[PDB]
């Protein structure tokens, strides 16, 4: 209708926001704020020449399909059922695609810190994020077929039955403890290597000191600490162009 | 407490039933039935001439010890948490796994490949097979080493990782790894002795096995079925054969 904000140089339109109200349960200045951010990153997509091909789009829909384990006239049919197009789910994808190759690159331009004292200190910093429990009980399934107990992490429908196991500190190891912590009340483990054969845990319920320990999570400490490089440079990176650019408001 | 049945002449008392209700959470029935279970091996191996001297047992024991790496004194203080304890579970445990594997060798198991195909056409579903699999590769020249990888999980040290596939790899080996689930291990394999792979990837693939894909692992699920079902029905048959008094 008419335009409302330049953003850069391109224009974001009352009609704009209007149909950016609908399409969330949210609105101006949060309709505003999507659009003026939006904006932004095609800017980007533009200046560090990010770009998706047909091919590129059509090899990304076949790899979403394998790891849903459906194919393409499957995946068509229940889409016949939303009542949705095909071609607009391509069209939809094919920006998400196009947002994670601009999110790959910035990220590209940030030098990471991968070093044993670097994640150290951001452990002791962020210990909240790593509390196991001291006691922990779950249904154990036990199986010498591990695609048997995949089955049920999968199909919840199952035989036979569980035992009900009271994991306590000693009752068994540590490294367990950190893994069921994470997973929520009712939901399964993996399928895990164990003694006689393999087992499959599920959470009935986790208590405990909420205990922290280096050296126990060294692993899981690292991927986070990289993970949170990645995202604080990246908002940075948005911060300051923030900052650089116009954004200016009409008489509209 | 008090003796409140006779199981080949092995008793059970109030205070194991109400003690065995307690660690498992089980009603009065179920827990005799637990400790009854209990008796019935006592009471088998006598038959079968079932035993772990201390010979044996401390052999087993330096073994595990051997290992792990570690050491009687390590492996004691580790324990603070006893050894005593440890000792006598260990050698029941052992006890319990040559009875049943006396047991087990009276079944006149089926090992035909004739008989695993019909199994496999029963249990299609709890086979899969993946084209594509990408997997850490140990190799040791010591068996041990690597049994302690799978077990411990820490790494002694880097391992090999390969992207196989149907061109790359024997169709036996994908057929093995295909049921291992991510972030699991195989077991030790050798190459010769030895290999472990630990498997990081596969979907990459996923496909409906032939029979000839993954034969070994359904002749060992077909085998292991034969015989878990022959230990139960040795079992259920035991314990309207065996003398039990009640009390009362």
């Amino acid at each position: 209708n008419a335009i409302a904000v330049v953003v850069d140089k391109e224009p974001i339109t009352t009609y704009d926001i209007d149909q950016t109200m609908k399409a969330l349960k949210i609105d101006r200045n949060k309709a505003l704020g999507v659009l003026i951010n939006e904006k932004m990153e095609i800017s980007q997509m533009k200046q560090l020449g990010i770009v998706v091909n047909d091919l590129e789009l059509d090899d990304a829909i076949n790899k979403m399909l394998a790891q849903n384990k459906t194919t393409l006239n499957a995946f068509k049919a229940n889409l016949k059922s939303k009542n949705q197009s095909y071609e607009q789910f391509r069209t939809n994808f094919k920006k998400d695609l196009e947002k994670r190759k601009l999110y790959e690159k910035i990220a590209s331009m940030a030098k990471t810190d991968f070093s044993d004292d670097g994640a150290k200190k951001f452990f002791e910093q962020n210990k909240d994020k790593f509390t196991f429990y001291t006691q922990i009980n779950a249904n154990i399934y036990l199986s010498n077929n591990p695609q048997t107990l995949e089955n049920i992490k999968n199909t919840k429908k199952t035989i036979l039955k569980p035992q009900n196991a009271s994991l306590n500190t000693s009752n068994a190891d540590p490294r367990l403890l950190g893994l069921l912590s994470q997973i929520p009340v009712g939901s399964f483990s993996p399928v895990l290597n164990g003694k006689n054969g393999y087992e499959l845990y599920e959470v009935k319920s986790k208590d405990g000191t909420q205990t922290p320990e280096y050296e126990q999570v060294k692993n899981e400490v690292l991927n986070a600490y990289v993970s949170e490089q990645r995202q604080n440079f990246i908002q940075d990176y948005f911060d300051k162009l923030r900052s650089k650019i116009n954004i200016e408001y009409l008489r509209a």
